[PDB]
């Protein structure tokens, strides 16, 4: 069990981390983003959290940019009402860390490199995915040019 707090309201974890019900309620988490196609929404039937599923796979062809804006608003929703958000996928946190890094670029105004350094400092194990890196690099281009 290990929920990594990126921001006071934004938490990063894997499949096993999302199953620790006691820790999630201790940290005042009320929102969960599940970035998998096959994993269940843990503790859904208990009616404690608001869920959002980004149906993605951990492949070199998966497009995560399409899920960026939807995830940012769910995070803002958790932020604007004083609750924490947990975003998770599987062991390598490749998918979920990509979304978190994207959020830090758009809203916290950090650069792509600095955002990775920020998350990597708090979450030491992140599996590599050149496809997601390319999408984050292309995403930084659009932010600097005023396209998104
Ligand atoms: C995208 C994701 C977080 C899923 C990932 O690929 C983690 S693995 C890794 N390993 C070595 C690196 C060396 C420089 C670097 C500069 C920028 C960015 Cl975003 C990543 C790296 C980098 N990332």
């Amino acid at each position: 069990a290990e929920l990594t707090p990126i921001l006071p309201f934004l938490f990063l974890g894997n499949e096993q981390d999302a199953q620790d019900l006691d820790t999630m309620q201790r940290l005042n988490i009320g929102y969960v983003i599940n970035v998998t196609t096959h994993l269940p929404l843990y503790h859904y039937e208990k009616g404690l959290f608001n869920y959002k599923r980004l149906p993605a796979t951990d492949s070199n062809k998966q497009n995560l940019r399409q899920y960026f804006e939807e995830a940012f608003e769910f995070i803002e929703e958790a932020h604007q009402c004083g609750k924490g958000l947990l975003i998770h996928c599987q062991a390598g946190v490749s998918r979920s860390a990509t979304i978190v890094i994207a959020y830090l670029m758009k809203h916290t105004r950090m650069t792509m490199t600095d955002a990775y350094k920020f998350v990597k400092g708090k979450r030491p194990i992140i599996s590599p995915n050149l496809n997601f890196m390319g999408q984050l690099l292309e995403f930084e281009e659009d932010l600097n040019n005023g396209v998104t």
